[PDB]
């Protein structure tokens, strides 16, 4: 009544989602870099940068209006490349300057776990993560973690297939609920001590709920299922998918939270989450779920909005 699914959908369109016109501009930005590398590699077959793949929320259709960087993975092959993290990022930056000679050298900047290509206002910065590639199936290779620089063997193409499958199972709605949950998590990171919640983990948890039959066409109910899953399981239930391997193949782990990469059964996406992190997520999810329930039963629109502002902050006006 006061706030229902349509209210939430309109809020998402108004405040949460990256507008389609901007998403298209940014994807065309990444495609121009992709095409420049493909043309350089066509002329120089020995060049060690073999492929650029858009890998982040823009590629998945889950970007927020707050997006300020475009994610691409660059696949690196050959003996020249150092295995050390610092050396590899310096090596990648040097190769990028050679393939993109029109850029001023200072427009390519190594960071802690990635290399930035800065466009200086004429487009967003592109954040390039290396993948050491040696020809494993499905363009598997060792991706650099943006949490701790660990080398993680995985497949970005298969992750994008994984997300595509859930978006086809629930068109519009899966991506929308992911975006709403990401928007909530951004607010909680500012408000709750020790709160951390990686976007890929939010997507995997929501993909499990969709797989399990949760109806994503009602956004208040889908969010309540997400928050209630976190409170009831306390993030102690292992999340694993059978898209690419059977449950017999999952390696046992001693990690507190286990949300297993759908490509690689020994790669736990949640490996760095501590009990402190978990407790902050659980308290935040309990509070959000409680706010949505109270909002449903609130007698006035003003009270209903106040409760939803506990979930989505002051930008939510009803
Ligand atoms: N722990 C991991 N193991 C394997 N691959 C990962 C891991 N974390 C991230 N990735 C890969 O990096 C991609 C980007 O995930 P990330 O959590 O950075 O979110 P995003 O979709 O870019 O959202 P945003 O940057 O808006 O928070 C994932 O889709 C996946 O391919
Ligand atoms: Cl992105
Ligand atoms: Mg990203």
């Amino acid at each position: 009544e006061h706030v229902d699914h349509k209210t939430i959908a309109r809020f998402a369109e108004d405040k949460v989602n990256l507008p389609k016109v901007k998403a298209d501009d940014f994807r065309e930005q990444a495609k121009r870099l992709q095409n420049k590398l493909e043309g350089y590699l066509s002329d120089h077959p020995d060049f060690s940068l073999k492929r650029m793949i858009p890998s982040g929320s823009l590629a998945k259709g889950t970007a927020l209006r707050s997006l300020n960087d475009i994610d691409v993975a660059v696949y690196i092959s050959g003996s020249d490349a150092p295995q050390d993290l610092r050396g590899l990022l310096d090596y990648l930056a040097d190769r990028l300057r050679k393939a993109f000679p029109n850029f001023s050298p200072d427009q390519v900047k190594p960071q802690t776990y990635s290399v930035t290509v800065s466009f200086r206002g004429s487009g967003l910065d592109v954040d390039i993560v290396p993948v050491l590639y040696s020809g494993l199936p499905d363009w598997r290779g060792h991706l650099i973690s943006q949490e701790d620089g660990s080398f993680l063997e995985t497949s970005i193409p298969l992750h994008l297939d994984f997300i595509k499958a859930r978006k086809r199972a629930a068109p519009k709605h899966f991506a929308q609920v992911v975006r709403l949950a990401k928007y909530w998590a951004r607010l909680m990171k500012q408000e709750r001590p020790n709160f951390r919640f990686k976007s890929f983990m939010i997507e995997l948890i929501l993909a499990k709920l969709l797989d399990n039959g949760v109806d994503f066409s009602n956004y208040p109910e889908a969010l309540q299922a997400f928050f209630s899953y976190l409170v009831s399981t306390e993030l102690r239930e292992r999340i694993v998918f059978e898209d690419n391997y059977p449950a017999s193949k999952i390696g046992t782990l001693s990690d507190l939270v286990q949300i297993i990469d759908p490509v690689n059964p020994v790669n736990n996406v949640a490996r760095l989450y501590t009990q402190s992190n978990v407790d902050a997520i659980i308290d935040a999810a309990m509070d959000a779920g409680d706010a949505i329930d109270a909002a449903f039963y609130a007698p006035t629109k003003q009270l209903t909005v106040t409760y939803w502002q506990k979930v989505f902050g002051s930008s939510f006006q009803g």
